[PDB]
């Protein structure tokens, strides 16, 4: 079964299975979990950040992460697009009285500043109070230019702004900035790091920050309900990725740019290839067509006229080679 | 005083405080009221549908429109600029559990319809529920084309989405069409009505839609704290203005096209002129000292890099070509 | 028309209706609004407060005092037949967020304080947090002891919990402790004030604190709707009705305590006479047949098994000896 | 170590981590988990039910049982002491904007019908909406009487509310009855089942109910942050627990009932027994210092007043013989 729909497909390894079932658990809400604890200290530190805590889901992180830093009624300037506004039903507005004001990002996936500047808010009662500023790196698979991640970092400091960066594949982008995760952590507040996608882990995300900010959080998750019991057999597979998965996306990067040319040379339309993610516009048509031809023939893709294929650790090239073939056969 | 700040400044005429203190009254909870009975009757017949509810103001009767539209985690298409979005202190989410989904209207007031059905969300669990499209008619003085106003509700009777006007100046645009009212609220669900600006009365707004609706309205009016006694008193003065005060509203959009004349022959620089409102330029050099310079005339502006003036019944032209005299004198 | 169903049926006198109509007004939203402001520092003054601000209900008034104490996740001790719990649609659960920790009334009408020593929580992430301990004053017409008063306010102090009081019929319970109404509200950090029953106005409440808290109460009230323009035609009537209407009440409570007599002395079950209230078991099957009976020869009550009798300054005594003689023909 | 704090602190056995690492997973956004749905399929049938939902916890599994019956505005009868009321930081009206109507369960842990009834709210715009009765199997260790359950049932179909039962213990209730689950959900609308305390899984609940509700279910799981990926290796563990722990909670009753015994033996004032859970009444004298005297010796309890200890898999006799000799020894 070759699966390209998503990273979040990805299967534990009988390395991380062990670490699992061998990793030390106590009662996290007690906070008595030796591994959840590790797990957290680990992040928070290599991040330069005072705390961090365990999520079952990059949602859930992210929905705690906008209702520790705004109150009912301020808002947070975010993507039209992003994930934290347009995939997480509303639930900052919804479930956390929280006011949503987002605008398009630009081609290169970030947050125009002048632009962000125009939402801010005057402090009248006419307005909802703008408190935060939320970014995504990557967004999908787009690398974030780091001048901008800067340039966002000071503005949000002159405008007494917070900034929350959704960093459900933060480590994508580490690898293709080729810097330590520290150099783009000190940019933000606070931000999220998937477990579950590229690194390959069954559940779990993380959120990180100030240790007063993750105090808040823990309030949060209990309430939404994330605050689960020996969750270190989870997080033991997290401790294994960070220390295992995080070098190899290199290959991801790698195999999606090779799957480019290859479709390319096999008569498909590439829009566009950025880290683990290839775009594909093969139209209203051939659409549905194709989603059927793959799953014939065991390739898994999430059809539509512009296809997004995401490599991961359980696709290989001779795998891409395969999917590539019958790609080209369907052309036919 | 010379008021060009919005027409919500207008204060009652000798015959509108009249027909107050004559007016029969009750306790409007109890419905016992006649004289608030009879306003909603009479907008209801005048609009052609079948039920109206008075509330103490447009902010509320917009707050109460969305929440009997969407249900809890559903989401209301609208202007990024529209005033039950962005002037409501971001109500809907806030108290009302809705997920906005602001897009920018097209130059002309209007939010494109291709835009619009972009943004209409798939039946996924990533997704809040689409169900709303709101508009604003006038929107910033601006008329909608009658055209685009039976395109928007074929187009969400096609795509099953409720339509909201919010018509805080729907008479401002009913007298620049040259038609009634009806012949233009027959294209929505519901739609708002603005009796403190323009019509002159010192408080109060309407909304209108079908009886089912309404009577959901009614317990959203309590809940969010518009379930007044007396309330009759104030209803008068609406009659009043509904039969009195609606055809004069061509004797502001007159003497805005001729203020903003007059400013242009001072060389101010005008940028548009729509029915009861003009704006103008004044950079962020002159902002402030305009507002200064004006206020010690006993003349009030809101100052701002672009400052927008408003005409109702208590300016009149002679007051206008004193401001217009003031200005012209500022410049040069 | 003899109206017993409650003294929210209080309509204007030629005096008040005067005092209304010749009222200077403003733009209350740009705070231009002469008589509300005025009306607002008199309400402060009286109480020793440092502001207050207008409302179009007392409904409005309680929700926006919510809002201003206690944040998203907050809660508040409250009675389990108190008004801001009970009657007012779950408002501060439904639209603001905040968690209500309703406990039964002693049958004085106070809450019972090692009752809310019991439900003050701990700070531990499974509960709710305990802010807010709100009283009312009267209570169905009961006016809460003043040591306990006290004792509340002390208490509060202690447990650093800010403490208000509804109090919509507050100047009932003063008329009937025969003492100064700072002498009650220094004993809360705020309280609200109904002009719209006893007091006789047509509409509106006012919220009473400090100014900081005031300031917050301005935002929630534009939000929920109840920021309207020249309400100074309303605030004139408040400012009538205070230096008018106070002493008066004391006829009411007169009124009351010889009707309880006179309905005694015709057959009827008095359960028991507070300040303006009369409460009479009627039972199951009487009930709607006295409703009929009474509405039938314009007595106005609301029919119940146990009917609630409110007196006001719109029935006279020779109004309640004629449906007293009703009452005791009914009887047979 | 000895932990009698609560059964949530109960760890994998061998078995269960092997059942575990062998389980066959897949994305259960996607409905790919054969684990996941294995398990859900497993529960449904078991109970009697259409569907059931995996999520993180017991709390979420109350959260979003409480938004897939009552919409926003609505309410819910349920205990003063109930997990979903008090325990859940009051997340059903903050987050859900659902008004809770709590009353005190009387001393078999039933609520009262008659209160139930006199709690009802008439369709009347003062008040919420009653949608819900909200019970909890077993409530502090107490098992529901049959009858009782069957009544309530009866008694919320009559009176067209929706019934759900919190079953964190479900299973406890049933082996105490001596019938089978689906003997007692029948007198249902919904029920959570808990995995992680007495059947001892490191986390998970269940949600159960019909088909419609259950798919509403979904779309709130994922908005509140549980819609998790590879959780067929959580969801193994929680078949395991069916399968395989459900007939020995009776040791853990027997267990409790012994400690009770030997306590009472010791001197200690034990309270009541009820399955699992047996409370002392410590006082505050000594809360504290039976704390650090029984930490001293390996033995966890939450020091309190009341100490409530709870029984478990993790827990045998003779380490309950212990803990009894030192808690003799504290005594005397
Ligand atoms: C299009 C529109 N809709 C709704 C409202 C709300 O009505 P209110 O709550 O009674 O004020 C206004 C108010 N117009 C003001 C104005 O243009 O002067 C604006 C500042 O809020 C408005 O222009
Ligand atoms: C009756 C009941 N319902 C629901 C829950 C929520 O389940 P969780 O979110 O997985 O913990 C618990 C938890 N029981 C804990 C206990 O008894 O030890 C209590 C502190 O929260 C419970 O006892
Ligand atoms: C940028 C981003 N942020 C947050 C999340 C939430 O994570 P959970 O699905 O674990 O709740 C996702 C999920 N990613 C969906 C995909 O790209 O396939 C994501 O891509
Ligand atoms: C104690 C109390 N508090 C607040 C309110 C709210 O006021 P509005 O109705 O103006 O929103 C009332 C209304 N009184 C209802 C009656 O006794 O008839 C009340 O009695
Ligand atoms: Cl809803
Ligand atoms: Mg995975
Ligand atoms: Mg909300
Ligand atoms: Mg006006
Ligand atoms: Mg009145
Ligand atoms: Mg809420
Ligand atoms: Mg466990």
């Amino acid at each position: 079964m070759i699966d390209l729909r998503s990273d979040t497909v990805t299967r534990p390894s009988r390395a991380m299975l062990e670490a699992m079932m061998a990793a030390p658990v106590g009662d996290d809400v007690y906070g008595d979990d030796p591994t959840v604890n590790a797990l957290q200290d680990y992040a928070a530190e290599l991040s330069g950040k005072e705390a961090a805590i365990f999520l079952p889901t990059g949602t859930q992180a992210n929905l705690v992460a906008l209702l520790s830093h705004c109150e009912r009624g301020e808002e947070y300037i975010v993507g039209q697009a992003a994930h934290n506004y347009l995939f997480e039903a509303g639930g900052a507005a919804v479930l956390g009285s929280i006011q949503p004001q987002p605008i398009d990002a630009a081609a290169d996936g970030t947050l125009p500043l002048d632009k962000v500047a125009m939402k801010i808010k005057p402090d009248d009662i006419h307005f909802a109070r703008t408190k935060l500023l939320s970014l995504e790196n990557t967004h999908n698979g787009k690398v974030l230019p780091r001048e901008y991640l800067k340039e966002a970092w000071e503005f949000t400091r002159k405008r007494n702004l917070a900034l929350h960066v959704d960093g459900a594949r933060i480590f994508n982008a580490v690898v293709a900035y080729g810097c330590e995760l520290k150099e783009i952590t000190q940019y933000c507040d606070s931000f999220t790091i998937c477990l579950s996608k590229g690194l390959g882990t069954p559940v779990g995300s993380l959120l990180v920050g100030n240790r007063d900010y993750i105090k808040r959080a823990i309030r949060w998750r209990k309430m939404t309900g994330g605050g689960m019991r020996q969750s270190g057999i989870l997080a033991a597979a997290g401790m294994y990725a960070l220390k295992n998965n995080v070098a190899r996306l290199q290959e991801d990067h790698d195999n999606t740019a090779w799957m480019a040319e290859q479709l390319r040379e096999a008569g498909a339309d590439v829009m566009r290839q950025d880290t683990n993610m290839l775009f594909v516009r093969v139209g209203e048509e051939n659409a549905a067509a194709l989603g059927e031809y793959m799953k014939a023939r065991n390739v898994l893709i999430n059809a539509s006229p512009i296809v997004r294929l995401v490599t991961h650790l359980d696709v290989s090239r001779a795998q891409l080679a395969e999917v590539a073939a019958h790609w080209r056969a369907f052309l036919a």
